[PDB]
C-alpha cells in the first residue's frame, strides 16, 4: 500500500492509497469508490480477499472524498473529480475504469458520463437521487430512526469535515436520515433534480460498458436503480443476486468471490 494525497481548492488534504497489480506491468487501474450513503465509511472497506482477486493484474486506487453532512454534494463531487483527475494524471496511456459500491457506485457513474473512462463497475449503486425511494421513509430503516433522536445525531458528527468516521457510530445519522426520509435535505443541495445529479438517458446511453451486481431484495437501494441502467447503456453484464440483502459481498463468501472474479473477467476482456 503506498499513500498520496490531492490537495484541493479550498487546501484539504484527500489522501488516496494505491495497491499495485502483482504481475507487473498492469493491465489497467481500477479507481475504487466506497459506498456509506455519502455520510459513513472508509476508503480501505474492501476485505484483502477482493483486493487479492483485482489487482492480479490491475492497479487498485482507493480514492477519498468528504463526508455529508458537513460538506454538501457539490463538495463530494468536486473532491472526487480532483481526486480522479490526479489518479488519472498518473495513468496517462492505460485503461482506467471506476468501481463503486453503493453511494460510491453513483459517484463512479458520475466519473463515467464526465470523464473518459473505460469502464464502471456498479455494485447496488444507482445513477440519480430524484427518485422516490430516496425522497420518502425506507421502512427498513424507520425504527432504529424513530428510536434516536437529532441531539443523538448531532453529536456523531464532527465539527470540520472528515473523509472517514471520526466515530465508530456515525453511521446512524444515514440510518436516521433513511429511517425519516430526510437523506435528501442532508445532501443541501440547490435543487437535487438537477441534471448534474441524476444522469439523463442521452447520457446513459453513452456510457461505457458497466458491470452491476444488485440485489433483488435490496432494501436500501432499490434493484429498480440497476434495471434503470440497464434500460439505456449499450454494454452491460448483470448480476442480480437472490437475496433479501444490499452489501451482498460484506463477507467473502463463495458467492461473493465468483462475482469478483467475474468482474476480472469483464475487465479483461475490455482490456485484450
Amino acid at each position: 500500500e503506498i499513500k498520496y494525497k490531492v490537495i484541493t481548492k479550498d487546501a484539504f488534504a484527500l489522501p488516496y492509497t494505491i495497491i499495485k497489480a502483482k504481475n507487473q506491468p498492469t493491465k489497467g487501474v481500477i479507481v475504487y469508490i466506497h459506498g456509506g450513503g455519502l455520510m459513513f465509511g472508509k476508503a480501505n472497506d474492501l476485505s484483502p480477499q477482493y483486493i487479492d482477486i483485482l489487482t492480479e493484474h490491475y492497479d487498485l486506487i482507493q480514492l477519498s472524498y468528504r463526508l455529508l453532512p458537513e460538506v454538501s454534494l457539490d463538495c463530494i463531487i468536486e473532491d472526487v473529480y480532483a481526486s480522479f483527475d490526479a489518479i488519472q494524471s498518473q495513468y496517462s496511456n492505460c485503461p482506467i475504469f471506476t468501481f463503486g459500491r453503493s453511494s460510491g457506485a453513483y459517484l463512479s457513474l458520475l466519473i463515467a458520463r464526465d470523464r473518459d473512462i473505460d469502464g464502471v463497475i456498479d455494485f447496488y449503486g444507482y445513477s440519480r437521487i430524484n427518485t422516490e425511494p430516496f425522497k420518502t421513509t425506507n421502512s427498513y430503516y424507520a425504527k432504529i430512526a424513530q428510536s434516536i433522536n437529532e441531539t443523538m445525531i448531532a453529536q456523531l458528527t464532527s465539527p470540520t469535515p472528515v473523509v472517514q468516521d471520526q466515530i465508530a457510530q456515525r453511521f446512524l445519522i444515514y440510518v436516521y436520515a433513511r429511517g425519516t426520509g430526510k437523506w435528501i435535505n442532508m445532501i443541501n443541495i440547490a435543487d437535487y433534480t438537477d441534471s448534474k445529479y441524476n444522469i439523463a438517458p442521452d447520457e446513459l446511453k453513452t456510457l461505457p460498458p458497466v458491470f452491476i451486481a444488485h440485489c433483488n431484495g435490496d432494501y436500501d437501494v432499490p434493484v429498480e436503480e440497476s434495471e434503470h441502467i440497464m434500460n439505456h447503456v449499450p454494454h452491460s453484464t448483470f448480476e442480480r443476486v437472490n437475496k433479501n440483502e444490499h452489501d451482498f459481498d460484506r463477507r467473502p463468501n463463495d458467492e461473493a468471490i465468483t462475482i469478483y472474479r467475474k468482474v476480472v473477467d469483464f475487465l479483461n476482456a475490455i482490456t485484450m
